[PDB]
């Protein structure tokens, strides 16, 4: 029917298969969508979250080749305020407590965490190949 | 103009941001395209240019979700061949010679190559911060 906004954020640190099956989810939680994707900066998840490999502007340049996609914050707020929603006309939120406020207003969309060959199940499945 | 159809074929082992960006080279060679991506068998890559860390199967579902890819064979013939082309109405090959009869047909069309984070760039970077 109408177009729903639909926000999802995160690190997106080393996208794998699993971040990519999560953003086509959010992507197809309604028929037509806009799918706007937040990207954590360096120093907060640094601080918040531990280590990241890669840069903001890496994770973000990665993150544009992706078809779910159809807008990117980067970087985006640590947390996502009511007047972030209202700023930007987001309708969802999409994850997969600190969040109930966004289930009160009926704003909570959850996915599913997937299994992808992350970048340590390569390496692992490389490694195997030498005892 | 007129829709062109655009294919290239490859490994797309551990896709990364190299890759992302050839197929967005691809994709955008003329205004209106279909691209066409081929992923070649588990069997002939290991046969003709060594090892391959994904299966066909999570290489190609990989694929799927990257914003420039319109189609995908898989497994794609090792080979291009004239019948091919025609079977599938391909305007244009993109790679980045055995491929002489695709220039002198006007079919190729080059990309570059580009620098990704690959999977052994993460890697290094991780461990470095390890001696």
């Amino acid at each position: 029917s109408k177009n729903v906004v639909i926000y999802a954020d995160g690190v997106y640190d080393m996208l794998h298969l699993g971040h990519m099956k999560q953003l086509e989810q959010a992507k197809k939680l309604f028929e037509n969508t806009t799918l706007i994707v937040g990207v954590t900066s360096d120093n907060e998840t640094k601080l918040f979250k531990g280590q990241v490999v890669q840069t903001l502007e890496e994770r973000t340049e990665t993150l544009k080749h992706i078809r779910w996609v159809d807008e990117i914050i980067s970087p985006c707020p640590w947390v996502v305020t009511p007047e972030f929603l209202e700023k930007y006309k987001i309708d969802y939120v999409a994850h997969d407590d600190i969040y109930a406020w966004l289930k009160r207003a009926g704003k909570f969309k959850a996915t599913q965490r997937t299994e992808g060959v992350s970048t340590t199940d390569l390496i692992v499945r490389i490694l195997k190949n030498y005892e």
